[PDB]
This record gives C-alpha cells, structure tokens and sequence, in this order.
C-alpha cells in the first residue's frame, strides 16, 4: 500500500513506480535516486526497509526483493527473475539469499 507516501511523495514514488513499470527495465538506482531515498539519511533508509517488509521477516529475501515494487503498493508486480537478481548482487554483497538493512543501505548509499 502506498506507505512511504508518507516518508517521501506519493506522487514522487509514483513516476517511480511507473519507470519499472516497464518489464525488465526496473532500475532500483534510478528508484531510490528518483524518490530521493538515494543519497537520503541511513536513518530513513531503515525506515523505509519496513515499507516493503511486508511479513517483518527482519530481512528481505531474494523472494522478497522480487517484492521491491508491492512496499509502494500493496499490488504491484515484482521485478521479474533477473531484475530480482540484478537489485539483489545490487545490493547484497555476501550473496546469501537475503538483503539486510545495512544491506539496503548500502545499494542506495552507493
Ligand atoms: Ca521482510
Ligand atoms: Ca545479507
């Protein structure tokens, strides 16, 4: 559902969300640069992980990155099985399977 709405402009997120609306063409970066989130405080960012944190899991799952796109919605699709891929090398960098926080942090701190 549209929750960072709150955190940042719904109507931000939105030219957001439609700039992945294009099938193998979500770009995170431009995301979180679009939003802002990129570049924003750590703080938020940790904020804005529970956003898409959806079961609280307290990590995101490569089944939960797919998932990227229903935290400013509670419908949209999810990144296809690269586009996971791609936003989850992305940012994880121990490769696990999961994306922390300090994780989530960092594909957007840098
Ligand atoms: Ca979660
Ligand atoms: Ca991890």
């Amino acid at each position: 559902s549209m929750a960072f709405a709150s955190v940042l402009k719904d109507a931000e997120v939105t030219a957001a969300l439609d700039g992945c609306k294009a099938a193998g063409s979500f770009d995170h970066k431009k995301f979180f640069k679009a939003c802002g989130l990129s570049g924003k405080s750590t703080d938020e960012v940790k904020k804005a992980f529970a956003i898409i944190d959806q079961d609280k899991s307290g990590f995101i799952e490569e089944e939960e990155l797919k998932l990227f796109l229903q935290n400013f919605k509670a419908g949209a699709r999810a990144l296809s099985d690269a586009e996971t891929k791609a936003f989850l090398k992305a940012g994880d960098s121990d490769g696990d399977g999961k994306i922390g926080i300090d994780e989530f942090a960092a594909m957007i701190k840098g």
